[PDB]
């Protein structure tokens, strides 16, 4: 047996399988993929070099690998209504790198969502390729509502004259009005790129406005609400952008594609075509709203913007005398996994932040219903309220073990 | 199982591709067959963990055990190649090189790299690639009559163009690369030295090819060629100041979350490469390649670029048979022999035709082929290309392929 020859590695993997079983995973960008997705990723497709695209490869022997990639491409067009799909990006970051190369020139001005207001690293950060290569200007959320102020987005567009407007977010819990971004982009002659990585599954289920008809290019990851393997994807409705997208991915920034991962994408896409996937996605949002109700009625946990429309929420934790890294460390000690996160107009350093981010896709996958999501939010509140009270925290751990035992993952 | 009944479209394609790997001679020089341990790591639950950052400095909670896995990969890599620093997060050879350039040069800087038709890779300066687009590449090639690198020409070009960086390493070069000479030339001109050892990393690990890690400022590699690991990249260095620039360039520079299930497979494969048995496998790769070159040298119409090999691969100019590279690729595929077309030095034909094919032995060697089996493979390739689409001879090639694949099953 192969595990006998490398006990150090396989023990660590076994321990990670137990950690996923015994913890409440509340990181908003995580999920648990099906056994079929993992089997695709563990198949012999990892052995095939397949540079190029189906029917135009640079190697012999791709006749069956082309089926796999065709299924991923075609199911993505079916799920999202795009005319063109590229499923080769190794990650969301690569997808966004290629999308920019098809839309703008180095030095061009791009208007993206501010990092502390929900934007992602690849939407302009100075330590990222995006911030180094292009001239990024940020838009945020209104200080009092903590939702996007589209009139201020319009102001920024008019003053800065961006070549491209990016919409989409990592930590924004409200509906994004893509039609408004498109109208604003049209007003100043800018293009529109939407990064729907977080909400892609909700979009496919029809529970969030679809950006594909509005954006020049839509990027996404395959692993968040879509519940697929880690990787990227690029969609468009314009054949001329599709040609630029395809060249930017390969030979532009990538080489061989990961066809075992692409098989996993194809597996996940057909799971998302099943009607059960819409029910899953509805439950995700119902669970999230139920948790927001608990935190709203709780002393010390302020919900940014006061509501959620999707899978995630940001909690301001300052009124409990902790910062984000503390609240995350507290929750880690009771087997509840979140992450620290900046809040709008954040005043602490990124290494501390004032908040945590919570999302329900992973616990929804385990089978949690609204009642259970309510219990999770209550245990999160009690763990944070329990200032140093190991009596209270051990009750939380017991509450966590009740939930995880009720909903086995394996 | 049941999930295969949910999706026959997909699972029937994977089954056909299993049958094709079983029934074909896989002679693509950059492919291999990974172990069931590597595949089980890639099909593990590690795909579920967001682990942005590096071990002990993650941006998410819960990374206790993925840190063990990634640190195993990092440490096994350092032990394998003797490097003080190792980054195992690059998603691919291309991302590894992207990040390495970011740590060494600025946009517009002059870089000297191996010409693509002489054996250099896309990321060594092609103008349709980020490398040629972002930096000023000047190419060195091979001598026309010997078809090996002329190191005086490299020195001349280094001196005329004053590169900030010299890149050595190849994807279609079958001869020993003298990293010491590249280091001399770099020093004389004041340039840094980057070596992309993707193709030969397994041979380097086994001591069958000079090691670039002590000479190069940064060494990059894929994990899936002669190293026989999962599909991915890696960056090695001995300088601590570069290691910090490398780590920053990978994340948050060009990537986000690492693929920790793939990194698990890298740790598996590096351990398999530390086993003494891996050195025996690597030697059989070279012995098999040399046995194939001997056959092609003797046959009429199959000319081996440079007349010999020192490593796992060989380039064959097929023009004297009245075919181009794509036609040869298609003929061979029709008799269950898988290669890729490939440019030859001083390529006269279109990039969509090319003048030759590239053949390498790592995959058939992993199946257990020995030199007498390698000899048979090469004789079959010759027969197929010489059969002016005579079905009787082509079917004898198919029979010969069946014999070898049944003699060395893949399971
Ligand atoms: O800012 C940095 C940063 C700055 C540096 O100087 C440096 O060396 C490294 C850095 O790593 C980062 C890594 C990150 O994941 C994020 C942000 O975390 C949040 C997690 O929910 C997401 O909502 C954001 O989408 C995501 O982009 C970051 O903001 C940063
Ligand atoms: O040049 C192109 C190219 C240009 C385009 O415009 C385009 O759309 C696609 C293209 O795909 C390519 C794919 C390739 O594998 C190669 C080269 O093949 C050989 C090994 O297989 C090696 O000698 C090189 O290491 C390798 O990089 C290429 O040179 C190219
Ligand atoms: C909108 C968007 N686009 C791109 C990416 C990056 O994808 P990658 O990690 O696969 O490279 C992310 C991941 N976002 C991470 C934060 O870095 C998260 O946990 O939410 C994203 O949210
Ligand atoms: C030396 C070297 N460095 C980097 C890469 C890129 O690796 P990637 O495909 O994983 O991105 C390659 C790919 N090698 C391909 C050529 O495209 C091949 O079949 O040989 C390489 O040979």
């Amino acid at each position: 047996d192969y595990k006998t020859f490398d006990p150090d590695l396989w023990a660590a993997i076994a321990k990670e399988e137990e950690r996923q079983e015994h913890n409440l995973e509340l990181i908003a960008s995580e999920n648990f993929v099906s056994e079929a997705v993992m089997a695709a990723q563990g198949s012999i497709l990892t052995n095939k070099y397949a540079e190029g695209y189906p029917g135009h490869r640079y190697y012999g022997g791709c006749e069956f690998v082309d089926i796999v990639e065709n299924l991923a491409i075609d199911r993505a067009k079916e799920l999202f209504g795009a005319k063109f799909a590229n499923v080769q990006p190794h990650s969301g970051s690569q997808a966004n790198t290629a999308a920019y190369l098809a839309l703008v020139e180095p030095g061009d001005t791009i208007l993206g969502m501010d990092l502390s207001a929900g934007g992602h690293l690849t939407h302009g950060s100075p330590v990222n390729f995006s911030g180094k290569t292009y001239h990024f200007v940020a838009y945020g959320v209104d200080p009092t509502t903590e939702v996007i102020d589209y009139n201020v987005v319009r102001i920024l567009a008019r003053k800065h004259q961006p070549k491209l407007i990016v919409a989409g977010a990592s930590a924004y819990g409200r509906t994004i009005d893509f039609a408004k971004f498109r109208e604003i982009a049209d007003e100043v002659g800018a293009k529109l790129m939407v990064d729907m990585a977080h909400i892609a599954g909700l979009v496919a289920a029809g529970l969030h406005p679809n950006p594909v008809p509005y954006a020049d290019i839509t990027t996404t990851t395959t692993h968040k609400t879509l519940r697929g393997p880690r990787g990227g994807m690029i969609l468009t409705n314009d054949e001329a952008l599709a040609k630029k997208i395809n060249s930017a991915v390969f030979p532009g920034i990538q080489g061989g594609p990961l066809e075992h991962v692409i098989a996993g994408k194809a597996v996940a896409f057909k799971e998302a075509l099943d009607p059960a996937f819409k029910e899953y996605s509805e439950q995700i949002i119902a669970n999230a709203k139920a948790m927001v109700k608990v935190f709203n009625q709780a002393i010390g946990t302020r919900v940014i913007s006061g509501a959620t429309d999707n899978h995630l929420m940001l909690i301001d934790v300052r009124e409990l005398g902790i910062n984000g890294k503390e609240a995350e460390s507290i929750l880690d000690s009771v087997n509840i996994t979140v992450n620290k996160n900046s809040i709008p107009f954040e005043t602490l350093s990124p290494f501390k932040t004032s908040g945590i981010r919570i999302g329900t896709p992973a616990i929804t996958t385990r089978g949690f219903k609204e009642e259970d999501a309510v219990k999770v939010a209550e245990l999160v509140v009690k763990a944070l309220q329990a200032k140093d009270d190991n009596a209270q925290l051990d009750e939380v751990k017991t509450g966590v073990r009740e939930l995880t035992e009720k909903f086995p993952l394996h």
